[PDB]
């Protein structure tokens, strides 16, 4: 890997604010070099294998250690590479780890649980065509009025979602299941 390629590739995207950091700009030119749209599970999929912190923020150490662990000097050897993040998320695990992830990502910094708007935006993204319930679960939370979603409600959802039935009739009461799960379950049976 060209250290001197990878530390110019990374001054066409830095902030002319601030040499440690990627701006907003710089995240639109990275993504329209890649061919991808801004809202793209690819990106998603991007800031995953980079380990971003949190959603519209990329530093220094996050491009650099990422395109250097992939080995990547250039967009291109980087572009070759999604197909391969794809693929390794057919693996049930990486995609748990990814659903895990998300919540992280999507929070603010400094705050414990991720808001029910923004749950919902990245539910739409990475639960799509995974999960039989979404429509209810959405319509549940926006009707029940839930501020905001706790980090193990989000993680047992990918649980729920893998582990039930279309009739609902496989889940069980007594299980580990957070008050919130257990809620729609209750709102949702008379429903299906
Ligand atoms: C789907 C992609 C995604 O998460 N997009 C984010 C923005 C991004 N932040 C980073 C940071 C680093 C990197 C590197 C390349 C690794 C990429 C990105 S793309 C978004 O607009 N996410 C929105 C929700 N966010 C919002 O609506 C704005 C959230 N605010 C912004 C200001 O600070 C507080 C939070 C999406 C839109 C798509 C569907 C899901 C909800």
């Amino acid at each position: 890997l060209d250290r001197k390629k990878l530390e110019q590739l990374y001054n066409r995207y830095k902030d002319p604010q601030d040499e440690n950091k990627i701006g907003i700009d710089g995240i639109q030119q990275f993504c329209d070099d890649l061919a991808l749209d801004p809202a793209s599970i690819s990106v998603l999929i991007i800031a995953w294998k980079f380990r971003a912190a949190t959603q519209c923020e990329f530093s220094k150490q996050e491009f650099m250690d990422g395109m250097t662990e992939l080995g990547c000097d250039s967009i291109e050897k980087l572009k070759a590479q999604i197909p391969k993040m794809e693929q390794e998320l057919k693996e049930p695990g990486r995609f748990k780890d990814f659903y895990q992830f998300t919540f992280n990502f999507a929070k603010n910094p400094g705050q414990k649980g991720l808001d029910l708007e923004m749950a919902i935006a990245y539910w739409n993204l990475v639960l799509n065509g995974r999960f039989k319930f979404l429509d209810l679960w959405n319509k549940f939370l926006l009707e029940h009025h839930k501020r905001s979603i706790p980090k193990d409600t989000w993680n047992l959802l990918l649980d729920f979602s893998t582990m039930i039935a279309d009739d609902m009739s496989n889940y069980d009461e007594e299980g580990a299941w957070p008050v919130l799960i257990d809620d729609f379950v209750e709102f949702a049976r008379p429903q299906i």
